[PDB]
């Protein structure tokens, strides 16, 4: 399977830059090019990446997105001196040109097609290209803010052309609109075209009706459109991840993208003097990670703007830390997006609901100078995965994942066997051990990561990893349980919070618990995707544990879904994530592994749209528990 990352970069695209005064473009600068790379060098990301050379765009490739009108004008801005430079960039919105950069911006496309053909050869994984122009303004007949040519308009019609693609994910975080995406894809149903971008009512550059919330694509592509327009300034990690969890996530998993490329613009970061968002760099280690599950982790990021030369090389780097698969950093203070985003949310949502699942039960009453903390060290764990199979079983291993007891760990088992338990099943015993040895690991070492264990008793097994846990101490432990009954975990100090899986109807009281009973049936999949991506996610981000313990009880339906949970449940508490499997169950022991050993993860195809009484259920979760977990808003609050 793939492996590694593609970093494309060259220093030739920053050998262009404005040469009159124009404080309409004064900002795009050749440093940011330059500061990005020079970012991914000192924090040791650029020698983590396989260098992939960069390439002209052909005129044929040129050709897919744009008119021989408008090429031929652009290719003669080479021979143009300065005023000639000028009348031609007078005759676009918001756009320079220099001898250098027709030259530069056939690089950028290049370079872009370049990383889809890394990604599409399996030479890969996934990538990122740092280039300059950047594109997404660019439209068929026009240069248009800073962008020459749609960089990232080609990479989906030359993916189409070229490795038959029927369906291509295109994330726009930019804090500008990527219009000359849109008016690409917008009748292109192969296409989904997802942006985010600071409007203010239209007050905001470029200053489009249809970037508003309510273009939805034209004809056969309808709906394969999605704008969600920021009507104020500010918006924080919170609205990001409202925008993800309950807009952008539900969508995509049912889209089941074959390629992601993500149009990534940092100016959407806080300090951004264009953008005026509040987000740190961190949150862009977890847009990319959550994504990353998406068609077998195959990703294009390719650079558009950021103009805060020092945010700018903070969110290029998180970026990169999250397509090399290091452990994402813990956010903190995550709660309810503000009321604009509630609002702009719930618009898209509406608007939405005639085109996707995951929001058709909104349509019938019956359902419905800036300073901020330079981001901390991420490393890879030099063991990223241990894993505990049961005794005299051996399994074929990641690269990255080791078998398991000292006498020092030995003797606190001791400890406990003679006060809380008595037990005597010496192999349980060996259960105690390798949990407490494992969960040292994990917590004592930067040098393992997470972990799996198979377990026989599950209430002393959990009672000890639990317990365990909470006196390193892990502040916070998310506990996710697939199975029925009673476990022993005292959900109400604060310090746990528990998701259920389980299959009969109970009635849980307090907002420290989550339970889930979905009728069983052949819509159980998609169900099961519906709440990870609007309940557990939202709610476990803003609970922020410092431990993840996931929990598998011997009674299969879990196994086409477990993969995604164990992957996107990674994004909280660094990654340290133990989970006990009841049993063994060498399939669902591998995919464990597999999830937490950072490999892909197979895409869930077309899933049966889920059963209305399942979506009934986690509407009223949501009704209980918004209250208490804000982030769990997808609407705005009734005003008393
Ligand atoms: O980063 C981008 C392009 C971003 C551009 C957009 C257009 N404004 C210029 C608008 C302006 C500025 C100052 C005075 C008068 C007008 C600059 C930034 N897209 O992702
Ligand atoms: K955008
Ligand atoms: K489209
Ligand atoms: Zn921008």
């Amino acid at each position: 399977a793939a492996s590694g990352s593609a970093l494309i970069f060259d220093e030739e695209m920053s050998r262009y830059k404005l040469l009159w005064t124009d404080p309409e473009c004064e900002i795009e600068v050749p440093e940011r090019l330059t500061v990005s790379y020079e970012a991914l060098r000192t924090h040791g990301l650029a020698q983590r990446c396989k260098a992939v050379p960069v390439r002209q765009a052909t005129e044929q490739e040129i050709l897919l997105a744009h008119s021989e009108e408008y090429l031929e004008a652009v290719k003669q801005t080479p021979g143009m001196n300065v005023e000639e430079l000028m009348a031609f960039s007078k005759k676009y919105n918001a756009v320079y040109f220099h001898q250098n950069i027709y030259h530069c911006a056939k690089l950028a496309a290049g370079a872009t097609l370049q990383l889809v053909d890394s990604v599409m050869k399996r030479e890969v994984r996934n990538g990122m290209a740092l280039v300059r122009p950047p594109g997404h303004h660019s439209q068929r007949s026009a240069a248009n803010g800073f962008c020459v040519f749609n960089n990232v308009a080609f990479a989906a019609l030359y993916a189409k052309k070229n490795y038959n693609l029927n369906r291509i994910l295109i994330v726009d975080w930019d804090v500008h609109h990527g219009q000359g995406i849109q008016y690409c894809f917008e009748e292109d149903p192969s296409v989904l075209y997802f942006s985010w971008h600071r409007y203010e009512h239209q007050s905001f550059w470029p200053n489009l009706p249809e970037s508003d919330y309510s273009s939805v694509g034209k004809g056969k592509g309808s709906g394969f459109n999605i704008n969600l327009p920021w009507n104020k300034v500010g918006m924080t990690n919170s609205d990001y991840l409202a925008a993800f969890f309950h807009v952008l996530l539900p969508v995509a998993y049912e889209f089941d993208p074959e390629l992601v490329i993500v149009s990534a613009g940092f100016d959407s970061a806080i300090g951004d003097p264009e953008g005026e968002m509040c987000a740190l760099p961190e949150i862009f280690a977890h847009l990319t990670h959550l994504l990353m599950p998406l068609a077998a982790g195959k990703m294009c990021v390719v650079l558009e703007g950021g103009y805060n030369l020092t945010s700018l090389g903070q969110s290029v780097c998180q970026t990169v830390h999250s397509l090399l698969g290091d452990p994402t950093p813990r956010i903190s203070g995550l709660g309810t997006a503000c009321d604009s985003a509630l609002e702009s949310i719930q618009n898209v949502r509406n608007v939405q609901s005639s085109y996707w699942s995951s929001f058709k039960h909104l349509a019938q009453s019956e359902t419905n100078d800036i300073v901020w903390p330079e981001p901390l060290k991420r490393m890879p764990a030099s063991v990223r995965t241990v894993v505990v199979p049961p005794p005299g079983v051996e399994l074929t291993l990641p690269k990255n994942c080791q078998h398991s007891i000292s006498e020092s760990t030995a003797k606190e088992v001791q400890r406990i066997r003679d006060k809380h338990f008595d037990l005597t099943d010496q192999n349980i015993l060996r259960s105690l051990g390798n949990i407490i040895s494992v969960l040292d690991r994990m917590m004592r070492s930067d040098e393992v990561c997470n972990g799996c264990v198979v377990v026989s008793d599950l209430s002393v097994s959990v009672q000890c990893a639990l317990q365990h846990a909470l006196t390193e101490p892990a502040e916070r432990v998310l506990v996710v349980y697939v199975g029925d009954g009673e476990l022993p975990v005292k959900t109400n100090d604060g310090k746990v919070f528990l998701v259920q899986i389980c299959t009969k109807e109970t009635e849980d009281k307090c907002v420290n618990r989550l339970t889930l009973c979905l009728r069983e049936g052949e819509s159980l999949t998609a169900g099961f995707m519906q709440a990870l991506l609007g309940l557990i996610l939202p709610v476990a981000y803003e609970f922020n544990p410092a431990l993840v313990l996931g929990i598998v009880e011997e009674t299969t339906r879990l196994m086409r879904v477990w993969g995604h949970m164990t992957c996107l449940i990674q994004g909280l508490a660094r990654g340290r994530m133990l989970t006990l499997l009841q049993g063994y169950d060498k399939d669902l022991l591998e995919l464990t592994v597999s999830a937490l050993s950072g490999a892909s993860i197979s895409p869930l195809g077309p899933l049966r749209a889920p059963k209305p009484e399942d979506v009934e259920m986690m509407e009223k979760q949501r009704q209980r528990l918004q209250e208490r977990w804000g982030l769990l808003r997808c609407t705005v609050s009734e005003s008393w």
